[PDB]
């Protein structure tokens, strides 16, 4: 008898396939949210420059 | 599992390089734009000069 090591395989088969993968798609999201950001950066002066005079 | 790790790693790699960097090649621009302008600075008053006299 072995299955039982089978059946832990096929436990660790069925992955959870973390939601630090689908939270870390809205965190990769928060990088490349961030690289339109990084854009609003330029703006954030240019924009103040009008603002200002 | 760490994949997400270097796909994060790839997000930051393609990085957005700032508009931020266009706006003030163009406020750099704005910079010797404004070595063109110091230059008026100098005819400001001759060019007045001529013209009040």
């Amino acid at each position: 008898f072995t299955l039982i090591e089978l059946m832990i395989v096929i436990a660790i088969v069925g992955i959870l396939a973390a939601v630090a993968l689908p939270a870390y798609q809205d965190y990769t999201a928060r990088a490349q949210v961030s690289e339109a950001i990084l854009l609003a950066e330029g703006q954030k002066s240019a924009v103040t420059e009008y603002y200002l005079n």
